[PDB]
Parts: C-alpha cells; sequence; structure tokens
C-alpha cells in the first residue's frame, strides 16, 4: 500500500493567482468567484498584527489583480467570509467541476495540489492530524493551494493553505475561511496542541492486514467502546466516535471481524507491543490511511 | 518533504479505454494515435503463449473499440511497435500536450497515473528499480496506465504498465514497446533479478533531511569513494560513481556537507542500523527521491 493522490486535473483548471500590490498568492476560480486567503490584502508589515475589516475598507475592486496564467480576470465585487476573500469576477470558469465545500474531521485524508503563482507544481496525499495540522510540503508562495477529495467526478474542497508552524507542519482553513485548529492568520509563531495517533486509521490498517492474510494479532477477546477509549488515551491514541465505528463498517463486514473485536486486538498490541513482529511488513502501525483509502487500494 | 507527483491533468485528457472482444485495458491518445499494450488482442487462451504478429494480422480495424469518456473513436488503421499497439483514429485529441517519449534509466523517478476502464483513478511517484521493476499500486484493468515526468509543460512519457510479478512488484515498457528488464508479455509467473538499493538517491534523501532540519545521523568521519563502494556493495547498494558525486554537488553546497562526508554517515547507518530512530518519518532508508527531486521540492 502507498499514498495515492486523486488525479488533479479538475482542480488544476481552477487555479489562478491573486495579487494585491506586491503580495501574490493562489486562488480558486469556481463559476464567477475566486476564493483566496484574505491576507493577500496585507502589506508585509501589516501581517504582523492586521485589522482585516479596516484593511479591506481601504480596498476596491480595482486593487485586485486576478490572473489565469497571464490573462487578467476583471473583479466586479469583493467580500470577506472568515479568513477567505471572495472576489467576484466577470467570467464564469468554463472548467468548473461539479463541486462541494466540506469541512473534514481529524483522521481524514485529502489530496493537496501545491501551487505557486497560480501554477500547479505537485500533488500528494495529506492526513488531518488530531491537532489540526497536516504534514505538507509548502514553500513561500504556496498559500491558497487547496486540498480536496474526488467522489464520482464531484470535487469536495476541504482545505485552503495559510501557514507553516515553527515545527514545520502546516495549518489552514476550509473553503468558508474557518481555520482547522486554534490558529489565526497573523504573522506570529503559533504552536499546535500535542498530537495523538489516529485510532480509526490504525484500525483501518489492521483490517487491511487481515484482508491480505496477515492476521497473527487477531485475539480471542472483545471490549466495550468506552473501555477501549479509556485505554487508548493512556497510549496517546484518539478515542473513537460513533462515526468512526460506522466508517469501519464496510471493512468489518468484508473481513467478518467485529469493530469491537478489532479494538480488543489493537488494545493488546498497545499494552504488549509487536514483540519484534511486523504487520504488512512494517514494525510501525500506520495511521494515515482511512477506511476509504484501504478499500480504494485493496478492492 | 513528501513524495510528490506531477499534476496529472495534461495526461488525464489523454486516457481512453481500448477493447478487443472480451479484453479491455487503457490507452494513451495523442494526436490521432492511441497507444496501448498489444496483449489487448489476446483472448484468455492466447495469453499463455501468443504469437503476436500472427494474431494481429488476423484482426480488423473494427475489432477495436476505443472509448474516450462516452464518445467512440473510429479506428482507421493499426500497427505494432514491439509490445505496444498503435491504433490510428479518425479524430485528433484536442487536449494533446507537448510531449516526448523517453526511456528512463534505473534510479530515475516518474509519476504514475493509475487508470481503470479509461478513467484516471490515482497518481503517485515511482522509481525505476535497478532490477527494472517498479513498486507500484496496480489492480486488475490497470494495463496501459502510463508513467511520466513534466518539464515546462512538456510531458515526457516513460512507462506503460503491463504486469504484476508474483512478488507484487510491477513491470512494463517504454512507449516504444520495449520492456524494462527481462520480462515478456505472456501469462506466466516471472521473477526479477535481485534488487539493489539506489545509493545516490539515499544520499540525496539524507541531504533532504538536513535541509529540513534533521542532522542526528551525521558523524565526524569521512571515507574515500572506493572504501564507501566496498561497504555499499556488501549491503546490496548500487555503486556510487563520480558522476553521482557531481550530481549531488548542489545539495552539498546548500548544506555545506561534503558528499563523502555524507557517505560516511550512510556507512554508519548501514553498519549500525537506525536503532529505532526515524529519518523524515521513515523507519527505513528511502531510495526513491533523486537529487533533482530533492532540489525541485526543497526549492
Ligand atoms: C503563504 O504563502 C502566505 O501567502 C505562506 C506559506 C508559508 C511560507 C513558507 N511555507 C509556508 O507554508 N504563509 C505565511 O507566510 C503565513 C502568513 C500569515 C498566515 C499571515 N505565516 C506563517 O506561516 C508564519 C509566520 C511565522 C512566524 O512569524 C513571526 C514565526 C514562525 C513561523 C511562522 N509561520
Ligand atoms: C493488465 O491490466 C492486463 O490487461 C494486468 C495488470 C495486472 C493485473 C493485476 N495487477 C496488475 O498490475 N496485466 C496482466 O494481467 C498481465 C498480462 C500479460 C502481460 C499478458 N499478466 C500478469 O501480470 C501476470 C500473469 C501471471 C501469472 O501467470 C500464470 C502468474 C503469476 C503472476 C502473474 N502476473
Amino acid at each position: 500500500f502507498r499514498k495515492m493522490a486523486f488525479p488533479s486535473g479538475k482542480v488544476e483548471g481552477c487555479m489562478v493567482q491573486v495579487t494585491c500590490g506586491t503580495t501574490t498568492l493562489n486562488g480558486l476560480w469556481l463559476d464567477d468567484v475566486v476564493y483566496c486567503p484574505r491576507h493577500v490584502i496585507c502589506t508585509s508589515e501589516d501581517m504582523l498584527n492586521p485589522n482585516y475589516e479596516d484593511l479591506l475598507i481601504r480596498k476596491s475592486n480595482h486593487n485586485f489583480l486576478v490572473q489565469a496564467g497571464n490573462v487578467q480576470l476583471r473583479v466586479i465585487g469583493h467580500s470577506m467570509q472568515n479568513c477567505v476573500l471572495k472576489l467576484r469576477v466577470d467570467t464564469a470558469n468554463p472548467k468548473t467541476p461539479k463541486y462541494k465545500f466540506v469541512r473534514i474531521q481529524p483522521g481524514q485524508t485529502f489530496s493537496v495540489l501545491a501551487c505557486y503563482n497560480g501554477s500547479p507544481s505537485g500533488v500528494y496525499q495529506c492526513a488531518m492530524r488530531p491537532n489540526f495540522t497536516i504534514k505538507g510540503s509548502f514553500l513561500n508562495g504556496s498559500c491558497g493551494s487547496v486540498g480536496f477529495n474526488i467522489d464520482y467526478d464531484c470535487v469536495s474542497f476541504c482545505y485552503m493553505h495559510h501557514m507553516e508552524l515553527p515545527t514545520g507542519v502546516h495549518a489552514g482553513t476550509d473553503l468558508e475561511g474557518n481555520f482547522y485548529g486554534p490558529f489565526v492568520d497573523r504573522q506570529t509563531a503559533q504552536a499546535a496542541g500535542t498530537d495523538t495517533t489516529i485510532t480509526v486509521n490504525v484500525l483501518a490498517w489492521l483490517y487491511a492486514a487481515v484482508i491480505n492474510g496477515d492476521r497473527w494479532f487477531l485475539n480471542r477477546f472483545t471490549t466495550t467502546l468506552n473501555d477501549f477509549n479509556l485505554v487508548a488515551m493512556k497510549y496517546n491514541y484518539e478515542p473513537l466516535t460513533q462515526d468512526h465505528v460506522d466508517i469501519l463498517g464496510p471493512l468489518s463486514a468484508q473481513t467478518g471481524i467485529a469493530v469491537l473485536d478489532m479494538c480488543a486486538s489493537l488494545k493488546e498490541l498497545l499494552q504488549n507491543g509487536m514483540n519484534g513482529r511486523t504487520i504488512l511488513g512494517s514494525a510501525l502501525l500506520e495511521d494515515e490511511f482511512t477506511p476509504f483509502d484501504v478499500v480504494r487500494q485493496c478492492s
């Protein structure tokens, strides 16, 4: 198994660049609106402690340079929604895919299309950590790059890139401008909360192992969900939600291993370790594959 | 620092479905030619030992059903180049990018666009192993998926997918239809030569780790090129040439770490193990980033 991104073409056709003064970043052109991080309106000095409502009043439509390639799109309106700017343009993007804006939960994976000056550069899979950071690869100029999943040609946009933490992980918003995690779009050193292991994804990994005949860790025990969650937290694992239990349903049906039976197997792994053995060839338990990712790659 | 694929949009617009009888796979549509694996002409019985020229002479243009999305393309002629079939169609692909066919060297990387029934499914980075396999993710119906690099809007196609070895690694051809490695397009269980580790890539990856702020594996020792190669060959690593040393020049200049100093670090990692520590999140030495991959991503 390996990290597989979605084909990026439907998103590539939506990337533009947005410039205010000398500040340039990326934007997302869907129908006749361009979405981008609101800090494009900031001068490099104003980012240190910005007042976005006051900064935005000083701006007019003609202050915004939106370019598809080197072709300018005329801006006819502007508004701010949380930390994203919405620029109405006079052309509906003919490459707009079927799309949705969704806000994901920790553990969910998505593809990131890293972009610079409106030009796509590369694509890779990320997982939203429980501390609401992602382990990306982003340089200067990457803000406004988006993350997405594609289901039956419908693109669900879930991430817009804003910041690199001092630890080198990355933080951002959904496409309604609401940050994931406790971060703010100011030029300031911010720290995420201590991270945890994504339990639902580790369980997905164990199901993947079972699907492939690697099942030594299956045990004779079961557990209640509450009992499991209390043990999980003492090993820095996330507690399971009812939604986690339900997204494991398909894999549980496919293998015949009840979710709570797999929880009891993981619990034993947590208290006694792998004892020198491997699962799917690895000595480490992987927590960046969702149940959907496993089904995607196994079936 | 992440395994990063090229944006796949320019290739997505070229993927089609090719069907001959009950056999279907993917094809690559460029200008007015569709390229696909020639075993699409084989029935299940033919595939055990196909005499391809004999089988192709018996097919007509209308035996080939080519579908692009929903629209059917009419085949107006066909020729065979080694293991690749070239179907001339009566419509030019309007989305054909600037492109080239290239045969890549062992150790080089490329992006794979995995496709099923002519529809792109996922994108990820692969390296051509020294034993001329690739460690990919391909399921039933993935034949004809292609591997590629992109440089300033020009797509260099280097791989077309044909088979999965019993070990789970993958084998295929260049776009001239010549296999990488000693493999043959027949339905038999085929073994590869013993694989070795791409030494220059491991070194590039260690430099990537240093550029990203990890230095724990460095040491105060040096080695000569030949003494390093002696230990490298002992551990089934490929020899490091003076060309490799020169290619690593920029990464050494960026970090101020002499190439042979980093060879001494790798020598220690090989002789001492990693001791449960990790480099860029990996518990194993990674050899599928080239020096260019590191430079392109880190800057
Ligand atoms: C954008 O592209 C801005 O348009 C940029 C993306 C990062 C640059 C390097 N890698 C990236 O991911 N984002 C920023 O520069 C943001 C801008 C804010 C949200 C207005 N700032 C940071 O990410 C940032 C600031 C500071 C900092 O200060 C002082 C100290 C430490 C870390 C840090 N990150
Ligand atoms: C294609 O898609 C065929 O159109 C298919 C791709 C593989 C299927 C599973 N994963 C893949 O990557 N390729 C094949 O099925 C090829 C067909 C050849 C080129 C005619 N065959 C194999 O990959 C193959 C055959 C055998 C085998 O026999 C007997 C025994 C063991 C392994 C094996 N692999």
